[PDB]
């Protein structure tokens, strides 16, 4: 009776998913984080707590696939609680979530935020988990025995400072009593929600299957949040990158700047080769296109529809290995731009004809529909052609 | 146009999946391994090569989620090749598969078959992969630099012998030229097969999603291979375990003995609490029940329909933590047995009425159909009520 929807970004991040996830929570009773750690979040800066915590009817789940720093989580809980939110009644946390602890962060540093080494412990069948907080004897004996190895690696191998065991025990003294009312078998709860016919939103940041204990055939719709152009933060291959004045104008209109560093992001044309792979890997049902108004006023637009490698071969998907992008170039289609503003448009027919043709061409190339268009920051500044939960 | 089917076991292994996977390859053009390593395989003992290698029309894929020892793989390839099979034309291997190498096996030993430490390297973004064999400079510089750490851990931490770098390079000298005609972008090939409308079988041993680069909504049917009773090999909690003469008779009739050790497996009643969780986690579409004839002639049968913990609480799913099985007991339903042989029966109406009622009760309890019944070892010794690819 209910519908189970996955929402994820389709490019390299910064697709503008925050406003869209918030909009979708209007139709969900349940919101689930199932992967990742504390990496990026909607605006307080919430990195671990799922998005629907503001809506009073929504239950929020941190499922077993999330690795979490408990002090990071309690700090978010207290920050929300200070703003009055009854967080503890509506937040639920898997007993199976592996913990991110100071030795994980230290390992990351010596190699160069703790997320990787936490997943490493899990794969090695040695990770401390939320459930271990409730067996304080086991928590201390595993923590001590884990530190014997990690501190050895940290000091005898990387010549970096150790993580003190006693101080970690002192820091963890309150964690069990603080988390206790919220811990549970999250997969069981999700399947009970599914049985009751409630709408469940899986908020992408490990798949839904393993990360939430939720079989693939129960997923009804995968929404891919997709920016009308492409951005990158890190270095490395970016075939549609613009190093010119159009790229600079996209950066300014899109406010494409690091929220912490202030460094401009790399900007470029829409890349349908990248999107083809994202669609296949995630069986994406439809797209939500964001920031279309950034392109308002450009004379021409380009869309990369293929890649041509160094040998001149035509590629329909990005190559697997990063070194294979060396001497690789995009194959572009050209579409005419528009001059009228598309900002805050609320009905498709109000868009200029060339904006609608741009959106139609993306649909034709990718073979899936654009079911949502975001034209500005407000919630009602969205066109929904087909609702993910309908 | 095609159908994409996942086949997996629903209990603790030894569900008898080999004959069933072989039967399903009659209807598949493509068979994919997407997880695990070389742990168990159908009867030559094939541990890495997917099951449909005997059928001439079938292409077999080892997708990126498989970790593989190359010498183990080449040994299977040569063993098949000696029996005449044109393996290299029909076997395809992901460039992204992480390698299992001697240092992984050594790490496993010092902790106490290399599969775990291989996945550990992958999570730490340091794993050697099949694709690295084709950049011999990189392969050697990564291998040397990986060994500096692993041998340090092996000798300075576990006081165990090191893995010699030079001898590993010598052993790997042929691997690239031997594997070269078979390596590819496996996810891309699978999506091209899906586009051509070909039936794809995913052979369960990481999910299909990440392990094969294949989105969840493309999965059309999940077949759960399920023994008519439960078995366990290892120690630990087994709520329906029989320690009596019925358990011993099940062990003998089912030939439930370790293929290598000869040790009898632990045997017990069918456990629908275990199956409920397997169904939810894997969104299982229907079951293939195996070894029903093992129960021929028993006076009564039992099915565990709930658990009761130490406090007397009734559980519908197995608890998450292993320590929570302490002082836990199954809640049984009792059904009458049958005396007539069900071995090699080919039409449901030929089964005794009590055998059909047993199967009907399992369906009622679990809420999904029994779509296939295996009544013996031959291929035509199967009743197919609904074909996974139909």
């Amino acid at each position: 009776m209910g519908k189970n929807v996955v929402v994820l970004g389709t490019q390299w991040g910064d697709e503008g998913k925050g406003k869209i996830v918030d909009l979708l929570t209007q139709d969900a009773q349940v919101v689930v984080r199932y992967q990742g750690g504390h990496n990026a979040g909607h605006t307080t800066v919430l990195r671990l707590i799922p998005s629907g915590m503001l809506r009073p009817n929504v239950t929020c789940y941190i499922a077993n696939g999330v690795v979490l720093s408990p002090q990071a989580l309690l700090s978010e809980i207290k920050e929300l609680e200070g703003n009055g939110i009854n967080v503890r009644e509506r937040l639920r946390i898997s007993l199976a979530c592996p913990l991110i602890l100071p030795y994980h962060i230290a390992l990351d540093k010596a190699r160069e935020r703790g997320i990787g080494p936490a997943y490493e412990d899990k794969v090695a069948r040695r990770a401390l988990r939320v459930g271990d907080l409730f067996h304080r004897d086991r928590f201390a004996n595993k923590l001590t025995e884990l530190l014997d190895y990690h501190n050895f690696v940290l000091t005898q191998y990387f010549k970096q400072p150790a993580v003190d065991l006693e101080s970690l025990l002192g820091e963890s003294l309150q964690w069990a009593e603080e988390l206790r009312p919220m811990v549970c078998d999250v997969s069981a709860c999700l399947h009970e929600h599914r049985k009751q016919g409630e709408n469940i939103l899986f908020e992408g940041a490990g798949s839904v299957i393993n990360g939430a204990g939720f079989g693939p055939r129960y997923i009804d719709y995968v929404l891919g949040i997709t920016k009308a152009y492409t951005t990158r933060v890190g270095g490395g291959p970016f075939p549609t990158e613009l190093l010119d004045d159009v790229g600079k104008r996209i950066a300014e209109r899109g406010q494409e700047f690091g929220a912490v560093t202030g460094r401009p992001r790399r900007c470029g044309w829409f890349d349908a080769v990248l999107l083809k792979r994202s669609i296949e890997l995630n069986s994406i049902s439809g797209l939500c296109v964001t920031k279309l108004d950034v392109l308002d006023g450009l004379e021409v637009l380009r869309i990369a529809v293929a890649y041509k490698d160094r040998d001149g071969n035509i590629l329909s998907r990005p190559p697997l290995a990063a070194d294979d992008f060396n001497d690789l170039l995009p194959v572009y289609e050209e579409l005419p731009g528009w001059q009228e503003s598309t900002a805050d448009v609320t009905v498709m027919s109000d868009l200029p004809a060339n904006a609608r043709a741009y959106l139609k061409r993306i649909e034709e190339i990718l073979g899936i529909p654009i079911d949502m268009l975001s034209t500005g920051p407000e919630r009602d500044s969205t066109i929904t052609l087909r609702g993910p939960f309908l």
